[PDB]
């Protein structure tokens, strides 16, 4: 459970340091969080996927009761609504071709979100050129990564919208992580709070996207400790 | 010129009453004359003056714009129908997605070709949701939109609902010009109770009779063009 | 429930047609009340609905999304919209979903998914360019494409409300051109619209 | 006398693998196809392109004269049929963005399959990374070669759909064929008649596509 | 020679054209429908061997054009005498707009056939090409998006503008429309739909339609 | 007094190759862009292309205007977007994005910007516009299916259906800033199939990569990313 407001919590950490997050796929686990924890991690992410709404209440259920940080809903589809959640990142899929991942699916889940309690966060959601399956699902045509003035583009865009944070998201598993210089240009351009994620392993991933200027970072695939200390680095 | 926040001065005069604002399309007439419009329309106690409702040449809304912005008082606000909608000469931009689009380009692509020269220029964005509802008039037919049924004010809301989750502050409920009517009641009252925007409504509004009804059944901003 | 709910629908249309009662979501009473009245099954669409247990008909299914498939349900109208404007509706959505559909044991009926004019909510959701009523060639042509790429169900979707049901028409020329069993619904209110409907040619019906 | 494709298919499934032979009738050669069964192909399959229904119909009368296997149609568009053929490869290209390369199409040459004789085989048509020729015309997001989890999921969907064969389409050429994990993967996950294609050149290529789980390999 | 058949008539009378459809006919059925001044061929998305007999047929015993309609690359054939290689430049979809055109472009090029530009639009309600074509329909009380139309085609290069009420269509492409959309392009106007009294091509013709199309 | 621009075009193919020279107004001053110009035809170039982005019409005007003033070979508009018509230019390339997946870039955009290049006196010359691999950042914005350049057939396809459709210019387009030109053999193919004023751009940096691509069948080149440069180009092409 949290008491408070996810976002402000999120702004009450980025006045001295820079905050993480830990992905997790409930397809993947059976209802980690608490060992993310002791490495030092200030919120749990959860989905991220297209499975049965069910697999999500049970992990979100067992979060809820025995975790003290933030459960923030990742959705990869309008399956990914769960009342157990302390916020939902309300995402737009911007750089996709198809309307159901723009604004289609945000559409048809917000009476769910509604009716239940859940604080949404307003984010946009940007593909890099790698992807993973997100990028390939999600009918985008991911931003070249040497395309820069493309993403700060949409960054800008996302913002005069009114959301107030975007998501660099380079694909689970992606063979490196989102460009250094692509992040810097978004953090020039805009004041959300700038979110980067996808194959971000090692310390020093964390290290050069941090420094790069990202707010937050995150992780799916301790390894949270060796990646929070590197965030420290900076 | 109008120098301050065009969102504060909305909220100043919704404590007390409703918004009421002047839509000019620069294609349709010159400068001149729609200064004379405008100095005329706010006779009347609008609250504002729109400009745009096409997508038409830069230039001319330049021009009408400069004209306006010297010889008005009250906020020059663009409402862009394509990225040739910008001008340096207005107080804000409505800085709209056309949300029940099915081209992504009138979503986002658009909006996104045209953030980093609104971003240059000093204009004021109003974070806006842009719904089009039946028969939609030609920005419905140009949009690549489905418009919305009258008969589905469901869908309306949750498309207000989603906007707002967004961070979309302004909501615009749209008929299109020369509607033959203006969005139902029923409709405006659905999404008035779903959502904390400031719900903006347009199209086919005449008569003090359909401006009493829409403003009447929620709209807290009526439009006339 | 034991067990093909396409067997449970051959066995009935050897002798009659179907009729199938469609919930949206907990009142049990309604599904009773037509099951005594003679209902067939209970189609269940927009989520638990554990609720039967306390019935006997057969639960099947009927997604708007890919938030339509539960595990308490006994087959799925595993279903493509045909007349779909957007790849998500057609076989996106259908991609996506699969996987669940296998890891429970929902019985998948194949169906092509058809909306008439005027469509309702969900040819409006679905991004969908609805069958003209007086264009019964075009409903004709998606049957048999739909046929031919191995869906054996058939449904005529006119959209929830419609003022008209489908054309009687449209019913009898799809009937006439597919060895599919044809679904018809939307707009059936009254005993005389069932009479159309059924008479025209189709297998089942849905109120 | 003649018996269906289909089952003609599952007699060699039986026993052994399935072979096919593809034939582009805008390329040239009747010589191409008795050549080929002497070596062992169990049928010709006939199409590639989107091009005049004249070249196709002159190949495919030659053809039906010549030989005693099954000359299965394998349409680009709806010009892509033909009455002297014994059966049809009916399909939808599953990862286009296109609804006319989905559904459209076959709507629109549904009435002319039916007019005629021809056996319709329901197949998913699925193209993979690199995706060739068809993947562009095709209007399609190539599924990438490291992501079988996609690949799966459309054969299962397929499957549901009651589209009884499956095609992994490398496209025409590729430099590589589609990958064994791929094909492991979709062939685990349904009881379809597995084809593969594209870029198998080598008998090592046909060695390994084969034994990871195509049921059905295709030389162009 | 068959853009300079239109051109030469043009200067006294205005053009007519019949339309003619291989589905729905036999060819000895089809010849005997041959003061219409030339003969198109198409309408559909059908099979490619009932064009080439029909299109055998009339070329035989005719001595007006025999013009290609195609409603897809199903439509092209060596026996015709001219083509309207046309966009649906109001579909949502690209392959009516240029896919189609491009994969039927070779075969053209192979034949001798006399490609003519044109731009082809659908008014509202469309009829079966609209609903096939996924367009859009013009809605009858905005002719500024058909002329808008019509000059983007002219720019495009494209001579020829057909203004399509849909097979069968109940109503007029209206009068109006027709109007603006001759008074804003040097375009060989064309108009089909609907027209089925002769009130109605008097209506249609006389409001500024270069050529009247019927079936 | 003036010529009309194709014909401008027509005169100088009767005995040679034409180049044009893009400058984007976004990326510098009129006054600088006048020095780019005014250097661009000290060199060879035959003409000013002005556009090659979407970016506000008030730098273009002013980029226009400051051109018109000082330059005496034509200014032709290379839009972006229906923001990319400015009434001082001498004509427009009225261009289709016949590649993209995206009906608005196709047909759209143009059928919005058609009433205003109709109401100025800009002359429209009809162009199919074709991007290949890698297709840039206009392939991308565009959104487009680049033409991948081992499929010429695919280009000549577009190529043949662009004439058809009464486009007399076609364009192949590799993207700025492209690290190499359109393959030879693509354009070649294109030149065989079609009796179109054969324009090439993206890539060209070097007099190699004009002779190369001026060879190949090309009969115009277009070159904005590199400021006599532009003779070495110009002389590639001879
Ligand atoms: O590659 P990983 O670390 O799993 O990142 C997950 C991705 O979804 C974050 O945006
Ligand atoms: O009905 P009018 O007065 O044209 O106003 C409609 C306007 O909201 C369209 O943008
Ligand atoms: O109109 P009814 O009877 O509810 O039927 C609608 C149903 O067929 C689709 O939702
Ligand atoms: O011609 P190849 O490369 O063997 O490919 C066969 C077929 O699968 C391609 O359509
Ligand atoms: O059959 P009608 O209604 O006369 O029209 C046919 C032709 O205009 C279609 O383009
Ligand atoms: O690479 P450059 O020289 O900028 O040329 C690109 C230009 O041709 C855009 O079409």
């Amino acid at each position: 459970m949290f008491k408070m407001k996810v976002e402000d919590y999120f702004h009450d950490i980025l006045r001295e340091r820079k905050i993480h997050l830990t992905l997790i796929d409930p397809e993947e686990q059976t209802p980690i969080a608490r060992a993310a924890i002791r490495g030092g991690t200030d919120g749990i992410m959860l989905g991220g996927s297209t499975t049965d709404s069910s697999e999500l209440d049970n992990t979100a259920r067992a979060l809820r009761e025995n975790i003290d940080v933030p459960i923030i809903l990742f959705p990869g589809n309008t399956t990914g609504v769960s009342r157990y959640a302390d916020a939902i990142f309300f995402m737009s899929l911007l750089n996709s071709t198809n309307p159901y991942w723009i604004i289609g699916a945000q559409a048809l889940g917000a009476a769910t979100v509604k009716k239940m309690g859940i604080e949404a966060l307003p984010m946009g959601y940007l593909v890099v050129e790698p992807g993973g399956t997100v990028g390939w699902v999600g009918d985008t045509k991911p931003v070249p990564r040497n395309k820069p003035d493309i993403a700060a583009a949409y960054a800008m865009a996302a913002e005069f919208l009114g959301m107030r944070l975007f998501y660099l998201e380079a694909g689970s598993g992606a063979p490196e992580h989102v460009p250094e210089e692509m992040i810097a240009l978004v953090k020039r351009c805009t004041d959300q709070i700038l979110i980067v994620g996808g194959g971000i392993r090692s310390g020093e991933d964390a290290a050069r996207v941090a420094g790069a200027g990202a707010d937050v970072v995150v992780t799916g695939t301790d390894k949270i400790r060796e990646i929070v200390e590197g965030m420290g680095s900076v």
